[PDB]
């Protein structure tokens, strides 16, 4: 259950929060993480669950944190502690300067100038899905396109083959949301060894694919290894499979109970690009952190080097000291404060295809099904972790209601 606390840790700073299964889960998994802004909590609190770790519960020091890789390294940022030691993606586990060089090949592989060639594609994918859809008036979301949609469209830009995508798709979940089947150590062991032969044979003979993109690729003008190739081509895996696969969930399950909101995008389509940083703003769903490199005081308090401490990313936007009403989607909204692509030198380098996948989506839909809603009686749950996602999406829909484009 509890670890018992450490002796440096103020006994008053301790708030039992669960990262994988909080408390008020039930009420929605922002809500649940939410109870951590609640009025008697203060800015760093310290919990004891998943082997004891720090939590920074407002925007302001979770900036900070994320910030200054000197004192909170990428190293470790996995909770449990065994997980972030286990955890070597690259980029991700490592801090500038070494960091940098190995960015700049990976923006090569999901930067912009690469989502604006999948451009067309990725329309021709969502509508493809969408017009299949549209005539039965139902679909459960999350396999019949929160899933396929996104995952499809990284599988082709990897010129990896659809059949792994199930294999894939389990090791990539119990890494995030684990089942306890297996630990992180063990499905980033397996995932290594599903691409260990690929990197070598795009390798011997090179394709256009992001894979021998990275596995052929230089850094500060050097030949990357096998080894670094691997590192890194996992992480990518892991955003292509667990990211804008949750998120497109937490938005359609809002908009499935939100008229009003879907008819000021129907009304004027040229709000959906603001509409999509809102989205991203209130249905935030990362949350990893770092590892203290030494003894440092942060706001009046003490922590002490190899201390975990969670900065969830998810947490900044929905911090009422950056965003007034922040559980609420305004579409209008002045300033969208978040951080959900991250924050600091380690900002997502896959957010250009994730709003491409968003807007998209948005857009492709609300055309043809501007009307449904959430099947009767469904009783939606949330799941929470590294990165928090939705069960199941049964969506539900008077077919005469739409449109063919
Ligand atoms: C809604 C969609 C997404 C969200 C909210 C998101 C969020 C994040 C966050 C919060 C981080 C920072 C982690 C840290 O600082 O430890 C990150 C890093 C990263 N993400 Fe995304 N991600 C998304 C989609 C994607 C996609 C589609 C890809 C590519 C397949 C991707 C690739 C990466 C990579 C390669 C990094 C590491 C950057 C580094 O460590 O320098 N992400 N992402």
């Amino acid at each position: 259950n509890l670890a018992p606390l450490p002796p440096h840790v103020p006994e008053h700073l301790v708030f039992d929060f669960d990262m994988y299964n909080p408390s008020n889960l039930s009420a929605g998994v922002q809500e649940a993480w939410a109870v951590l802004q609640e009025s008697n909590v203060p800015d760093l609190v310290w919990t004891r669950c998943n082997g004891g770790h720090w939590i920074a519960t407002r925007g302001q020091l979770i900036r900070e944190a994320y910030e200054d890789y000197r004192h909170f390294s990428s190293e470790c940022p996995w909770i449990p502690r065994e997980a972030g030691e286990a955890f070597d993606f690259i980029p991700t586990s490592m801090d500038p300067p070494e960091q940098r060089q190995f960015r700049a090949l990976a923006n090569q592989v999901v930067g912009m100038p690469v989502v604006d060639k999948l451009e067309n594609r990725i329309q021709e994918l969502a509508c493809s899905l969408i017009e299949s859809l549209r005539p039965q008036g139902q679909c459960n979301f999350t396999e019949d396109y929160a899933e396929p949609f996104p995952i499809r469209i990284f599988m082709l830009l990897a010129g990896l083959p659809e059949e792994d995508i199930p294999h894939l798709k389990y090791l990539t979940d119990q890494m995030t949301r684990p089942d306890g089947s297996m630990t992180f150590a063990e499905a980033k062991e397996a995932l290594y060894d599903y691409l260990i032969p690929i990197i070598e044979q795009r390798r011997q003979k090179p394709g256009t694919d992001a894979i021998s993109i990275v596995a052929n690729g230089q850094v500060n003008g050097r030949p990357i290894t096998s080894d670094e190739a691997k590192r890194m081509c996992g992480l990518l895996l892991v955003g292509g499979l667990d990211t804008v696969v949750n998120f497109l969930s937490f938005s359609m399950e809002f908009l499935a109970k939100s008229p009003e909101h879907r008819q000021e995008l129907i009304e004027r389509p040229e709000r959906i690009p603001a509409a999509c940083e809102e989205l991203l703003r209130r249905f935030s769903l990362v949350a990893d952190g770092r590892i203290l490199t030494s003894d440092y005081e942060f706001h009046g308090v003490q922590l002490k080097k190899g201390d975990q401490i969670l900065l969830p990313q998810m947490l900044s936007g929905l911090d009422e000291r950056e965003n007034a009403c922040p559980m609420h989607v305004d579409f209008s909204r002045q300033k969208v404060s978040h951080t959900t692509f991250g924050h600091g030198s380690h900002l997502c380098l896959g957010q250009h295809l994730a709003r491409r996948e968003i807007i998209v989506t948005l857009k492709e839909w609300l055309t043809r099904i501007p009307d449904f809603s959430i099947a009767p009686g469904a009783q939606i749950q949330h799941k929470s972790g590294i990165v928090s996602g939705v069960q199941a999406l049964p969506l539900v829909w008077d077919p005469a209601t739409t449109k063919a484009v």
